[PDB]
Parts: C-alpha cells; structure tokens; sequence
C-alpha cells in the first residue's frame, strides 16, 4: 500500500462553484470557458511505482499527465497554456503548482468522506470541484 492509494480510481464530476471566476483569474478566453465550464469530466488516477498518472476527459478535452512528486514536468492545460508543473503531497493532499508568463496557480486535491475534492485557487480566486467515484 502507499498512502496515495486513496486517489486511485475513476471520478466523475458531480459539483462545481466559482469556476468560471477561476478561469477569469487565469486569463481563460469567453469561448473556452463556456465550453469548459459545461464540461463534466472523469477524473482517471493510477499509479505505478512511483510514477502517478492522472488523466481528465470530457465532451471537451481528453488530458493526461504522469509525474514523479516533487520533480517538475511541462504540462500543456485543457485551456492551452503551456506551464511548468510540480506536484507533491503534503500532509496527505496533492499540491499541483503550475508556472507560466510569471504567473501561478494551485490546484489541490484531497480525500473528503467518500469525495475527491479538487480546489483551484489563482490569486485571491477559488473554485470548488467535487468528484464522486464512478
Ligand atoms: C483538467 O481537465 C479539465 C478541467 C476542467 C474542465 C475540463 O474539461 N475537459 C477537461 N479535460 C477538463
Ligand atoms: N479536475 C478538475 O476539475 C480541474 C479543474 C481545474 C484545474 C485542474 C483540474
């Protein structure tokens, strides 16, 4: 067992709050926001050794990222920015840094009860995604 066992499995998306003013924040254009916004995507995560992957898909995108915590990797997001990613966990939440043009966001993700709660804050901006296991 590792203690990120209890993100692995397949989510699927049942709330969302504020994440049109996240997406602001970030500097999102109106149509990919709308898009985006209607978008209900699965949350996929396994891991293997000590390679994590995670993978979101939707109407909208299909992404994927594998990473090693605490060893950075380029990311292209589902909005199309190209950034510089570090994820880590931290006091059993995963910490997902993104650089790019000098700017920052973080998106963490934890264990709630039976949920994957995924919280997305860029400044003083946050949005609230609830998963549910599917
Ligand atoms: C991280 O992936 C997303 C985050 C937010 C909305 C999304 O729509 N399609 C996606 N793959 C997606
Ligand atoms: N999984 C999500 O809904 C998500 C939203 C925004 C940024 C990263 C992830």
């Amino acid at each position: 067992s590792h203690m990120c066992d209890a993100f692995v499995g397949t989510w699927k998306l049942v709330s969302s709050e504020n994440f049109d003013d996240y997406m602001k924040e970030v500097g999102v254009g109106f149509a990919t926001r709308k898009v985006a916004g209607m978008a209900k995507p699965n949350m996929i995560i396994s891991v293997n050794g000590d390679v994590i992957t995670i993978k979101s898909e939707s109407t909208f995108k299909n992404t994927e990222i594998s990473f090693i915590l605490g060893q950075e990797f380029d990311e292209v997001t589902a909005d199309d920015r190209k950034v510089k990613s570090t994820i880590t966990l931290d006091g059993g939440v995963l910490v997902h840094v993104q650089k790019w043009d000098g700017k920052s966001t973080t998106i963490k993700r934890k264990r709630e009860d039976d949920k994957l709660v995924v919280e997305c804050v860029m400044k003083g901006v946050t949005s609230t995604r609830v998963y549910e296991r599917a």
